[PDB]
């Protein structure tokens, strides 16, 4: 499944995608690419699009 992050940061606005098994896959992998950013924020997941927000 296609999954995506959008990057509401400080400094860093974008989106990243990945293809995965399940949203917990996704999420893990858009956590560490939040985290290599230095993006602390707030996540939000709609899984009616398959994205997650991260909101500084």
């Amino acid at each position: 499944m296609q999954y995506k992050v959008v990057i509401n940061g400080h400094t860093l606005k974008g989106e990243s995608t990945t293809e995965a098994v399940d949203a917990e896959t996704a999420e893990k992998a858009f956590k560490q690419i939040a985290n290599d950013n230095g993006v602390d924020g707030v996540w939000t997941y709609d899984d009616a699009t398959k994205t997650f927000t991260v909101t500084e």
